[PDB]
């Protein structure tokens, strides 16, 4: 459970990144799939390792620690956070929060976040851009919900609804940036189910899934997305869809994280691009 | 968490609670959405902060309390503060004041909760009779019984047949048509999200074409433990707020409508539970 | 204490097993429903109590690993199950499955007891599982939750062809050729976490949502078994028709559940010995 993702902690760790970067972000990424480039892209960037930050939760790629980026965007302040906290790793509820938190005090309005994630709607295509306009949260609603346990007033309410969770301003922008940009084509809405993970979804799953009315299932964004709304930053929020989940048990096509990171790395330029050319469109200074 | 809700941790609790009130409970009442609590007659009082080894609700400058006196006639114990598994409560802090309820003698658990309508046909302030359940966080896992079944109290597979309990529920629809708001109340099946998030518009749709009528984040678990020990079960959801859909809506459920649709209801509510109860069957 | 079902704590364990048989397992068997007597069938056979496997689970009666020779193959039996509604770890219940692997498991053969939930089944039926739905999974109770240990796979395996189908094919053809095929079905199990049976309204649900049979078990071995690489058949007993009406008076039993498994096991030890006999040798 990490440190208590509490205000007194959240408060430490923010006053301990506020001592290393003069940025205030008002833009938080949450780097997923094809953000990879985005990442290194952020200009005038300071860059701050997860291990630099005590009581920080750690989680690193092979031995290096994740990163806290912190620079401008499209010329908007942003934070950009390179590692995430995946709860298929085991990472507690408060390890996933705290991040989310931190941004908060940091002065982040917005979360922008990009997963990889099965495409379930039988319409999309290997490559689309899914905005989550809605999410199945099943760990949620058996139990798992990352906000389980004593609520931390500081940050939001016992029981936040999630209305309105995926900012349909953000997401019409989204679009909008897709349109004029010329991959419209590319870009869809839908709802993200969370499979706990980490095992792929079996056929018979993902089938129940698309009967639930998903379109795209992934292992990951919700919980970060919930704390976000439970403490009041807007959220955008796009899947990759990184492969056709397959419904057939008699099929020999399987999911493999190899080519998830393969239509990540194919895809990651032109999200980039767009996330790029959303953040220079978001409404303000 | 901090006892194991077996027979020897609960016995104790038991055994402390009746030095402190000679009513032995037949009938034990969870009031999740009255009032109930403030009309009964004769009433022993005792904070769970004077029972040890009882789960002690978090604070807020309500404790909460074990009620014992008559309702309708009836012995009752009347549970107010409930420990939501939302709240990060353990299986055994859940689990125990139910045992504890059955070592006291009730044999009829009644439960309130608040939900939000699924099914289309409910409005809001309907009272919907659970008449079975969808125990989300149970298929998944977390399942209060997960662990070493205390056979003290029930067999390790129980069967959850007629958890509603039919004659209960039955009765509880005689009475309310009895007294002019038949037209209030509905049977459905209650989902459990374990919270504490409300639900999305894709979760309620996805529940709603589950089968659920009601969706809550309390409720089931304790019904569980008590159809575990054999205590039947007459619960009903508050229907607190309409789920909404579809991500378009405005909506938003909020806690607010909830004490808000409550509060509306409170009374009649209570009024319910107590001539539910003055018709009980009685040994 | 659970000891993480690391590469290290495992080599230890089967290592140690080593060290009290010789018998290199080809063919991992779980004894669920309708197993039983078929360690009985096991010959050239040594039990070991878990007792005596340091760092091994322990469960109630201790459990055994069984090994020896079932219709010409090399067989280690697992006796005693760890089940996620006893509040045994993934630890716990990973272990020994990738024991089986390092002692040289090849396939995993596993029957459980279900809840008929297809309106087609009859009680005494057999399911072979073609898949599964993996509640406990999605929900963030998989099994595989935590580090992934290279050592035995990859961070997110895929459950394509988790229950390999030419077992399938095989135990079907198996069971028609040996005069109970029409016992004989395959469907998708959906794991309950339990232990509470399910209710009218959940088995309602579940088989809206596709699912044929519904146990608290399997899935998470067979999710370390795939991780790992083992091939798995998996077998339901239909032990209970799933009641799916709240009004009915019928109730799914345990007591029953085992009288149903205990009746079929002769035919489902024979099923299993007569596949294990087809099993393609190298
Ligand atoms: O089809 C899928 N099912 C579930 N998660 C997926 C799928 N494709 C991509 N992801 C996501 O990408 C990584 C695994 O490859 C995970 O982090 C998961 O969230
Ligand atoms: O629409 C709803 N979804 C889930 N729980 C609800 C809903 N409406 C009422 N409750 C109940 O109200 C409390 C929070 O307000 C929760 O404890 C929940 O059980
Ligand atoms: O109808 C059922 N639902 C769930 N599990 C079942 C059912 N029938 C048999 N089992 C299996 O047998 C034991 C309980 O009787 C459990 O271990 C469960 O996995």
């Amino acid at each position: 459970e990490s440190v208590t993702a509490n205000i007194e902690n959240v408060k430490k760790v923010a006053h301990h990144i506020q001592k290393l970067t003069s940025i205030v972000p008002e833009i938080g990424i949450i780097c997923g799939s094809g953000l990879g480039k985005l990442a290194d892209g952020v200009k005038d960037k300071i860059t701050i390792p997860y291990t630099k930050i005590p009581n920080f939760p750690q989680t690193s790629v092979v031995g290096h620690s994740g990163n806290l980026i912190f620079g401008t965007l499209s010329g908007r302040k942003v934070v950009v956070m390179q590692g995430r906290f995946h709860m298929y790793e085991g990472y507690s509820n408060d390890t996933v929060a705290l991040p989310i938190r931190v941004m908060k005090l940091l002065g982040v309005k917005i979360l922008m976040v990009s997963n990889a994630a099965g495409g379930l709607n039988r319409s999309l295509k290997l490559g689309d851009f899914v905005i989550l306009k809605d999410h199945i949260y099943l760990p949620g609603l058996g139990l798992n919900n990352i906000l389980v346990g004593p609520n931390q007033e500081a940050f939001g309410t016992r029981f936040p609804a999630l209305s309105n969770a995926y900012d349909r301003d953000l997401r019409k922008l989204a679009v909008q940036v897709a349109e004029e940009n010329g991959f419209g084509n590319l870009v869809h809405q839908g709802v993200y189910v969370m499979n706990g993970g980490p095992c792929y979804e079996t056929p018979a799953e993902c089938t129940m899934l698309l009967n639930m009315g998903c379109d795209v299932v992934g292992m990951s964004t919700i919980p970060e997305v919930v704390i976000a709304r439970h403490c009041g930053i807007q959220v955008f929020a796009v899947s990759l869809v990184t492969n056709i989940s397959v419904l057939d048990v008699e099929s020999d096509l399987k999911p493999n994280h190899e080519e998830v990171l393969a239509t990540g790395a194919q895809r990651a330029e032109l999200m980039q691009s767009w996330f790029e050319k959303i953040i220079e469109k978001l409404p303000k200074d």
